[PDB]
């Protein structure tokens, strides 16, 4: 036992399977969204309370947190909109158009130290995902639009993006299957290499930030030499329920959802990887066996689980895991 398990609590106040669930940089609240556009916001120490709720009229399909105002929510929807809510004011601070032909606004990143933030925007998916999308940076004190960058070797759907600590590289991964990792500094790509066969779905500096991790629609969790473009350090074949497509089956009638939330979320220093599974979280010390060997399950959950979270805060750990019925249990880790 690397960790001790404190409790498990389940919130409940979506009906409809969830979509995004993260936990603000003061590691105090949740915002949640469903897939009938419903937003909520939490608190859960010492209880579960909700601080905020709203339907939105327009599909919202991405959130994120500011980093250096804790109560600042961004909103991406499928109309070509960033919104930006004061959870604390419980109010709309304003909503931007994107003056564009890419309305969906897949993968919000907030900067580290607060004075920028992108998007990703794409195109309509097609009666695959594999289709134009850019890629926007913003100046968070105006809310306006400095740049678009340019996607080599076309326009496309950029599903994932993760800042490193300091906010000088970016990372992405693309439904082309490709990590474009961009020097925010020079506002160029370093460095590009083909990750996965189909869509990177979630991609995320290490702790030591001389790897990134993907994992991707083939199945498999890869962790990249950040030095040398399209070297791996690892490889596996995480089992097919960590990368979905997540299936809730009734009389010939099912609910079908592809990843679009993070799938893998990490310990504070980055030993440890939650991952989603039929059943629960399932927890990974990183590292190198042959086959990546499982040692945590935190169970709890009757419907997929879809997305998750890991933050840590007053030296506990904090670990989300949302299922296909709406229902994300809340779980707490202690690091002995
Ligand atoms: N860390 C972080 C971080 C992340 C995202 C955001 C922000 C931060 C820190 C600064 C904060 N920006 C703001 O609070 C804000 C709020 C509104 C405005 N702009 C407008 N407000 C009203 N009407 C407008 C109409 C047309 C265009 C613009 C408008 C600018 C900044």
């Amino acid at each position: 036992q690397p960790f001790i398990v404190l409790g498990q609590e389940e919130y409940g106040e979506h009906h409809s399977s969830i979509m995004h669930c993260r936990v603000d940089c003061s590691g105090r609240r949740v915002a949640s969204l469903d897939v009938d556009g419903v937003i909520k916001v939490w608190s859960f120490n010492p209880i579960m309370q909700t601080k905020a709720s709203s339907i939105s009229k327009s599909p919202l399909l991405s959130l994120e947190w500011a980093t250096k105002r804790d109560r600042l929510l961004l909103l991406g929807s499928g109309v070509g909109t960033v919104r930006l809510y004061d959870t604390e004011a419980k109010k709309n601070l304003c909503e931007i158009n994107i003056n564009d032909n890419m309305p969906r606004i897949l993968s919000l990143a907030c900067s580290p130290n607060g004075a920028s933030f992108v998007c990703s925007a794409a195109a309509p998916s097609l009666t695959m995902n594999q289709v134009p999308g850019r890629l926007l940076l913003w100046d968070t004190k105006t809310m306006k639009q400095q740049l678009q960058f340019s996607l080599d070797p076309e326009p496309i759907a950029i599903n994932c993006t993760a800042f490193n600590h300091n906010g000088n590289l970016l990372v992405t991964g693309a439904a082309d299957g490709v990590i474009r990792l961009f020097d925010m500094q020079q506002h160029e790509c370093a460095m590009s290499w083909r990750a996965h066969y189909g869509e990177v779905y979630s991609v995320e500096f290490s702790y030591d930030e001389n790897t990134v991790y993907s994992i991707g629609e083939d199945g498999k969790f890869i962790q990249w030499n950040i030095h040398k473009s399209g070297l791996k350090v690892s490889e596996y074949s995480l089992p097919s329920d960590a990368t979905g497509p997540f299936v809730l089956s009734y009389s010939g009638y099912k609910q079908v959802q592809v990843p679009r939330g993070r799938l893998f979320a990490f310990d504070s220093e980055g030993n440890y990887m939650l991952t989603c599974s039929a059943t629960g979280g399932v927890i990974y010390k990183l590292g190198d066996e042959k086959v990546l060997e499982s040692c945590l399950s935190l169970g709890g959950h009757r419907a997929p689980v879809v997305t998750v979270d890991w933050s840590t805060a007053m030296d506990c750990g904090t670990c989300l895991t949302a299922s296909m019925d709406g229902k994300i249990k809340l779980t707490t880790l202690l690091a002995h």
